[PDB]
């Protein structure tokens, strides 16, 4: 996260870190046994870490659970990042409490102007490299489809929205990928892509979760 603030320990209780010997992606807990992330975050050997603040220090609220199965969206296209969404099932259920909690799926899509919270352990600089140990937070609005498409001509599908600031300076970044965009208590987005980080006229692009609720719910019910 560039230009954000220190969230505070366990103030974002649905936030997960995906670990393959090191943090490599974010995710969201959507029930006791399932996590949602980006498809471009796919790898084999994933451990899910819940209850994290400092990802380098065991502080006492953590749950570390292996993934049993990963499911990349059937129509994921790694060239265009269309359908950039993946489900991860945990080997056993997490224990849910005030500090580890699931986030609700939307019943309807959010519109431009809604304010949202974006969170993660990704890079904090736009020019150069500095990875935080503690979770960072950013309040950002959803942008119009028209400003989104104007920023990235020929690149935005119906499964994508932009959020952020056209003036630059505040954005998600490398290492935030797969993490949550939550708006009015519902998961509306997944951190997906962008050109650089926090560049002017280049906002963040997010997977539009409300398009995938049917797939998520049917997939969970059958697996
Ligand atoms: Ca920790």
């Amino acid at each position: 996260i560039v230009g954000g603030y220190t969230c505070g320990a366990n103030t974002v209780p649905y936030q997960v870190s995906l670990n393959s010997g090191y943090h490599f992606c974010g995710g969201s807990l959507i029930n006791s046994q399932w996590v949602v992330s980006a498809a471009h975050c796919y790898k084999s050997g994933i451990q899910v870490r819940l209850g994290e603040d400092n990802i380098n220090v065991v502080e006492g609220n953590e749950q570390f659970i292996s993934a049993s199965k990963s499911i990349v969206h059937p129509s994921y296209n790694s060239n265009t990042l269309n359908n950039d969404i993946m489900l991860i099932k945990l080997k056993s259920a997490a224990s849910l409490n005030s500090r580890v909690a699931s986030i609700s799926l939307p019943t309807s899509c959010a519109s431009a102007g809604t304010q949202c919270l974006i969170s993660g352990w990704g890079n904090t600089k736009s020019s150069g490299t500095s990875y935080p140990d503690v979770l960072k937070c950013l309040k950002a609005p959803i942008l119009s489809d028209s400003s989104c498409k104007s920023a990235y001509p020929g690149q935005i599908t119906s499964n994508m929205f932009c959020a952020g600031y056209l003036e630059g300076g505040k954005d998600s970044c490398q290492g935030d990928s797969g993490g949550p965009v939550v708006c009015s208590g519902k998961l509306q987005g997944i951190v997906s892509w962008g050109s650089g980080c926090a560049q002017k006229n280049k906002p963040g692009v997010y997977t539009k979760v409300c398009n995938y609720v049917s797939w998520i719910k049917q997939t969970i019910a059958s697996n």
